[PDB]
């Protein structure tokens, strides 16, 4: 139970109810590698949804429940057989309190039941974290997994900007999004896009400045499907996705006859297309909803390569391909578990 938790100094940056947001933190000296992971769990779009929400997933909207410490595993463990990637950075897991997706910057008030301040918690966790170390890193790592993985990508070029302001341009920050990479496709059956454009205006919910200005007002729903942000996005991105992955499939009110084989290969293949050109990245042919803080995370492999061996090639690559050590890793296979390593 190696994480100890952190109420936020700045009490006004607060999780849905009001109570007070925060981090989990397990210090490496010896490290100048900061990983901040975001953590998932869906969102709510408005007062009838959020409040079912907070009668039961109370600790995805307060902190008032938060037990003292969480252990951390898969890439936020500090054992090296469990974490070959970065077993020895400072390890950092912020609660998703916020409902939003990690885009809002809006408090609660007279007329708003809810605080919905995701971006600004981020914000408020890096700054607070720079007295504690941060300003000694050479790499800021935002990782997160589902909504936390679609946070990555809607925040980290603003956490690059942070730093940048702060006096701190010698940080690197980049980004690993999780389980956050969803297509705006057609059911099987007869809707995310409404629930988040509805989402977005309730929250007062933010995106990154390049999508918002191409997507312009009205449209900012966009900027939540990574193949729409991510090529606007300065930072580099690491990509992780299941081909098939279980959310996804979920929406699109999948639960196997012709149509349906035919529904679920081209979602592979669109999915395949939409990381083409996405140099970083690892996408298994495989039906999950498991995500990067499993301990088994080292197990699956795309054309023998591990998500932990890929992401020190892409360290390596930050530093013209590396012999032996791609970061490019998306199968090609059709259907789900055609890759054999994909967990059981
Ligand atoms: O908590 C879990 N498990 N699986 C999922 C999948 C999506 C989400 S949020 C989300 C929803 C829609 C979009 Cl476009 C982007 C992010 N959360 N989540």
């Amino acid at each position: 139970e190696d994480l100890r938790l952190h109420l936020l100094l700045n009490t006004s940056v607060t999780c849905n109810d009001g109570s007070p947001a925060g981090y989990y933190l397990k210090e490496s000296r010896g490290s100048r590698r900061w990983l901040l992971f975001l953590e998932g769990g869906w969102y709510c779009f408005n007062r009838e949804n959020c409040d079912s929400r907070y009668d039961t997933m109370r600790r995805l909207m307060s902190s008032r429940d938060w037990p003292r410490t969480r252990t951390g595993t898969g890439i936020l463990s500090s054992q090296p057989e469990e974490n070959p990637y970065w077993w020895n950075a400072n390890m950092v897991f912020i609660p998703y309190c916020s409902s939003d997706v990690w885009s809002g910057a809006s408090s609660k008030s007279e007329k708003n039941e809810y605080a919905f301040m995701g971006a600004l918690i981020i914000q408020e966790v890096v700054r607070e974290l720079l007295g504690r170390g941060l300003s000694g890193a050479k790499v800021l790592l935002l990782a997160g997994s589902s909504a936390g993985g679609t946070g990555v990508l809607l925040n980290v070029d603003r956490v690059a900007e942070q730093l940048e302001k702060l006096g701190y341009p010698a940080i690197q920050v980049r980004g690993l999004a999780d389980s956050g990479w969803f297509l705006d496709n057609k059911q099987y059956r007869h809707a995310p896009t409404e629930a988040i454009r509805r989402g977005i205006r309730y929250w007062n919910g933010v995106v990154p400045e390049r999508c918002r200005r191409q997507f312009q007002e009205g449209e900012e729903w966009n900027c939540f499907f990574g193949y729409k942000v991510y090529p606007t996005l300065r930072s580099p991105v690491f990509v992780v996705q299941w081909l098939f992955d279980e959310a996804q499939l979920t929406v699109d009110n999948v639960h196997v006859q012709e149509g349906l084989r035919l529904y679920i290969q081209n979602l592979g293949r669109e999915l395949r297309h939409t990381l083409k050109d996405v140099p970083a990245s690892f996408a298994p042919a495989c039906l999950s909803h498991e995500i990067i803080i499993r301990s088994h995370w080292t197990d699956v492999q795309v054309k023998g390569t591990s998500l932990p061996r890929a992401l020190h090639c892409w360290d390596r690559s930050l530093h013209t391909p590396l012999k032996g050590c791609p970061v490019h890793l998306v199968d090609s296979c059709p259907w789900p578990h055609c890759n054999p390593s994909c967990p059981t």
